[PDB]
């Protein structure tokens, strides 16, 4: 159908462990690591022309780049699955609260374990496509 999943850690070495949780869950998904929120909209429609689950890996991406790329996402008519890690955690729940208002499937945490367990979850939820958040 389409399915966008927003990672959004501000530590490099967070990024690639969740790409390996991708690889290792299913390598068909579609995954994306650019930083650029308008090259990641670009990459987005092209997931959806696929009609496949895609993963966006950022570093550092700040509120208003996140929240302009999620609801992009939903224009979309795809299902969006958000993972914020990192030890600034404050700061992810601002965007946490923005996301969750909407009703978007949000989730927050700073520990490397937990959001590789988390990423394999939600590739889970695509692929069964049942659990749909709302």
């Amino acid at each position: 159908m389409g399915t966008v999943v927003i990672v959004v850690s501000r530590d490099e070495r967070i990024l690639e462990e969740l790409l390996e949780v991708v690889l290792k869950s299913d390598p068909n998904v579609k995954t994306v690591r650019t930083d650029d929120k308008e090259k990641v909209k670009e990459e987005i429609e092209k997931a959806r022309k696929q009609g496949r689950p895609i993963v966006i890996f950022i570093r550092g991406a700040t509120e208003e780049v996140v929240r302009d790329i999620v609801e992009y996402a939903q224009k979309e008519g795809l299902r969006v699955l958000v993972i914020m890690v990192d030890q600034d955690q404050e700061e992810l729940e601002r965007i946490y609260e923005q996301l969750k208002k909407d009703g978007v499937d949000v989730r927050v945490t700073d520990n490397e374990d937990e959001a590789k367990k988390r990423l394999k979850e939600l590739l889970e939820k695509v692929l069964e496509h049942h659990h749909h958040h709302h």
